[PDB]
């Protein structure tokens, strides 16, 4: 009985759309607690906030594009009417499948926020505070781009450093619960419009995604099997028996020639 | 139900890189932590980073592509029109299956960092310090390549120290998602250039792969059941039975020569 | 279904290599933890570092050819066109075979480099230290033999004892890593080297080995039952029946010469 | 299943010979944890050194050798051509098996060589130490031997003591490993030359094994039965049934000389 | 399966003297353990010493040797040619198999020597020490066999109570290895003449074996058999029917006489 | 399997007898453990001690003897030729079996000594002390037996005690070594005799207890079914049925007469 | 399997009679451990030990006596030649089985004697002592009394109330011992003459045993099913059918004085 819940579960896509998102939130937890430290530099924090909150949405993303086999496909049949509306949705509908993995990446860094205090901690716009009065611009940079990793000055300083970080934390969630909406919406009517632009019904495009899938399995095994069958046949014709055979009781020794015969595949 | 989870497994090809990159993680990580402590040396410390950085790259490499059975047979292919680009693509099937291990090797240990600072440790251009003025310059060598392994000195010195480690650590990270980046990059241009120069449909390149290896296997157990029979019939000519037999009625004793006879194989 | 498992990995090289691999690394480990110590003496102690450096190398590298019988069968083929380079190709297996136990032993002994350093304690070329400017030529032998084991001079003596340690773990650690990188590219050379002057094709060549494992094992297997068949029926001749048998109905007893007859074993 | 995987390692050989040792390192460090202590007195060291050192070598390499069956018929052919020959092919078999346990013993304790030390903690050469100069002949054989035991004295003492010891434990490994080194050598060359002056091939030799083995277990299995059936016959004539029967339906009563009948074997 | 393995270690001699062995040092070790308290008499020690050491011995010798049924079948034959080398054959082997638990009775217990000081704690030569000139013959016999089991007097009295002691341990444990090397060498030798005073071959031996076990056993069988139908019979000519019957239709009610009758066994 | 390995067992008497044995070393040191207290009183000592030595052994030898089935229909044919010596060797085997007991007993009660110390507590010969030489006859008989339960005199008081109690140790280990070695001569020395003057040869013996032991077991299931079957024919007659069947079809009032009759037991 | 084993063990005496050995051991000790206190009253103590000793005695012997199912039967008998020496016979293997308890309640509590003490705590005979010289005698009766139960008393007072103590200890002890030998011996000897008045030889009297059980069991199981069968018939008359029936046709209606007729139970 497994393999019936096995087949079950995975044509769900709810099922795999959550673990891949969960998957995504526990290696990104462990990823930035592992592997993470502000570099305090002068000029070179904004690249290495950016770079961790950035980069790996791209490589997930093109992954998750990549990876998936009917893309492949559909490149190949665009690279050198209906067609190229069914296209469309096939492309769209493995689009779906992919952006799952980028945005709650986003969403968790951004969530927790720890990356994009050290990305900007340099820009914070410091114009009423008494202790940046008469310092000098660069010694404002060094003494401001310190606040992230290490505290050892006096009160004052520790707290304008708690408060910034405060409103740095505050900015940084804000704009990822601006990033979750924005996509949501952005799904839901794209999916909408897709929906709208269709041209099967709501039945021919179920019989559609059974016709593709099933299709696909079959025409492996097929290939498979028969590929199979012409090796085996070539095999009887010069050893002179089936391989799968058993109490065979004809062999056929080969010549110094039949070697280089079967040495071609005929592709 | 076992063996049919198995090959499922060993055919799907994302199992099996991710564990070949789990595996030289956890490799990397216990080998790093168990084996490494940097010189502190003169001029000898820059060699000590690199061959920890780069040699078991080149080691992890080689093996990967050496061990791959299909490439011996493409190389004697090679060694002393469409076999070509047949060969060609083969060739690279099996590079992106090889390529994983070194570069993930390369990866971790860029991000973890603690091979670059041994690395270039003394390439730290100091010209900005207060301890750094008077003082000679193989003195100044010698107080720069003890920075990362020990730490007895005053307090100034110990804080330059830290800020150079941070400096070397945020280079490394830095190196570390410019060299995954350049490599996925250059991964997707190269299958998609692969599957352009084709000359094969979407379907004529999977009927492929199961004729390679549905050959392979089938030829090996076929030539191993004849070989097996043929010695089987010396045998049963020389001694008067088939060795699988049973309850056999008839012996014959050899001669002080059948020995002799026996002795070559016919190759 | 146990016992296809167990012959597809008794097939399996690179299991088979890989225990052997790790086995010599626990063993090496739990050797070199129980019973080791310097010497700490005055010209004894490069002896007692090389003996345990090379001494298990050689010991295991015969051990690990000697031990596969079909070394035997060539040697005495050997011993007093196509087989010479058929024996050269079986010859080669083996040692790819046996090579890995003494090279890991070198390797995990070198990288853990505590037996290096007991090795070669002596030889350090000390010039450059306040210590050893006065001091006698065989007080300095003294002084300097006895860096490796304990420790109670001074502040300055476990210093300089501290730098030279370093430098000699340094020196074993590049040292292991060399050997590594050569024996892989020589392996890699001769293994191509095998493949190139091989007389046969790839399909030839699977045939061959084949044959060769077929061979021995039905020609014991059918041996064993011959002459198990012989000795049945000269104790049916003796004694009047088959010991296979029951409810046999007749006995024949012995003479006092039956037994004289039985004695020889006809070879 | 049992029984296949019990006989499969009783025929092999390595299993067998790697549990010897196993359990005679095993009982080596049990014996000596538990009841060894040296005397520490004035002449009578080095005999209990030597008899822990020698005597189980001689035990178990007479007890290996004889508890082999084989060997006693072997001295039963020698005790009051090709046989000669076969003889000694026979009892070189059997001597590889026999060695293992004495030489690993021997190998284990000097590798420990905790005996070696009380073997000859009197014989150490004192000629360049300045407590050793004027005191008597007989008072530094007693202050000498006094020293592997306990230590009581002041510092210079047992610093000399710490460094007699040393010194003495590595003679004591280095005369282990020439012994291994020794052994090793010694044991492939007189397994090539046995392998040299054997007059039988390749393949003969494995018959020949066979042969003998299942020619023991069989004749011992056919004796068996041939007696019991005679020792039933006997029965059956005198009570009046074969024992092994059932609802016998008649009885024999004995005759008061009938046990007087009974009572010789036959032989 | 479980009987056939059974069988197999119960003819197995070399597992059964194992574990007699095993029995014995155990037994040996919880004895001296529980029940051991030096006397500190004045000329009753010895014995106590003495009765330890050797009256297990021949307790356990005379029991392993009486115990062995067949012993008192051999003896039969001689209490009030062949016949005769035959039996002192037999009797030889049962020595065989009795004399180990003797053997390592002693062995162990003078081993761990805990019994032999006491024994001999009287006999130890004073002669060249400063406490044991002035004092008085019987003053230092008390003062002599009061050191094993306590000590209170000043440091230099226990100081020579521990040389004392560890002299008696070193005599006890040569004492013992010169008893079990003596016990091999005569062990190994009187099989060997025995082997040699044979007037049997090599294989006519084992047939005798397999002869007196299984006619043993049959015999015994057999005669149980019988005695069991004889007197089953009577049953049945008393009541009127056999009692392994069932459904019986006929009973004879006995008379006050046929009980008198069955009163005798009729040997 | 299970009845099998119970009969096998419980005809072997070995491990019958060392069950008996180890069952009263238990028992023995539980019940000393639990209730045990010397007397410390006058002249009421050395009873306390005698009945704790000798009552037990008395009660378990004539419960060993007693018990057994076998005794009791000897003393029937002996109670108001050939039979008497058969008589007298199996009463001597119920012996050999019943004697292990109470020599046990005994065995383990004077090694442990204990009870032997408050046995003979006042029978201790004091002549040579410095304490008793003044004091009273009666007051030195309270002091001495005062002895074994308590101590809260003065140094040298105690220190005698110690004396006295290790002499009397002593005494009953000795005594009980004495026991265990007469004890065994004395068996090995009658078993000897009892086959001496044996009537019957190494073959009628087993014959016999074979006869015996099924004699007893098959007359009890006979008369036991012989009473069954007749008693449930008396009841048939009475009742009109059967008691063993099912769905009679006839059932007979009984007669209130009837019952008078089926009163009597007819013996 | 199970109730083989439970017939076999319920029919064997030797183990119910330990079994209730056993129990009874337990049962006192938790008596006596948890409602026991001496009373240390005046005249009041004699009796509440006298209880406690003697009263389960009585008890525990009525009750193994009446719960007898045979005893009821025999003393209907006798209640209003051979008969009377059978019928003592039965009543004496009852008494048997019976004793066992009464005799190990009197034997445990003797032998633990706390219950003694309490018993005769007020008899000691006191003439020798300083303390009861001038005292009065009812005062010397009160401090007497109060010896077991509790101490506040000086030094020699609570000496002397040791000494009593032990006294009464060893006289309980004493008594228990002669209790056990004269129960044991009065056991033997009515045992041994109860065989010899009995009139009935050593075969006639197993059969008899096993008449008079199975006499009882069948005669039960037969009335039993006899009066069942009775009821079931009277019932069908009255209902119509029989009750044990299934799909039965027909079905009568009972009458207002068919419950009349009912009613009454024939007896």
């Amino acid at each position: 009985t497994l393999n019936n819940i096995v087949s079950s579960l995975q044509r769900n896509g709810i099922f795999i759309n959550s673990l891949i998102a969960a998957l995504t939130i526990g290696g990104q937890q462990l990823f930035s607690s592992s592997t993470f430290s502000c570099p305090c530099q002068v000029g070179k924090n904004f690249y290495y906030g950016s770079a961790f909150l950035v980069i790996p949405a791209l490589i997930l993303l093109v992954a998750g594009f990549a990876l998936r086999s009917q893309m492949w496909t559909i490149t190949g049949e665009y690279c050198c009417p209906l067609e190229c509306k069914l296209a469309c949705l096939r492309f769209f509908s493995i689009t779906g499948r992919a952006v799952i993995a980028p945005l709650t990446w986003l969403a968790v860094t951004l969530l927790t926020g720890t990356y994009y205090e050290c990305a900007a901690s340099e820009f914070a716009s410091v114009d009423h505070y008494p202790m940046f009065d008469n310092v000098s611009a660069s010694k404002r940079e060094e003494i401001l781009a310190g606040f992230p990793c290490c505290r050892s000055a006096p009160s004052d300083v520790i707290l304008v450093r708690d408060e910034i970080a405060l409103l740095h934390r505050y900015q940084s969630q804000m704009l990822g619960w601006i990033l979750i909406t924005l996509a949501t919406i952005a799904a839901l009517v794209s999916c909408c419009v897709a929906k709208c632009c269709s041209p099967l019904t709501s039945l021919q495009h179920c019989y559609w995604t059974s016709h593709l899938q099933n299709e696909r399995e079959l025409f492996e095994q097929a290939a498979e099997q028969h590929s199979r069958l012409l090796m085996m046949h070539r095999i009887k014709k010069l050893f002179g028996f089936i391989p799968g055979s058993e109490d065979v009781k004809h062999i056929r020794i080969p010549s110094c020639q039949d070697w280089k015969d079967i040495s071609v595949p005929t592709l």
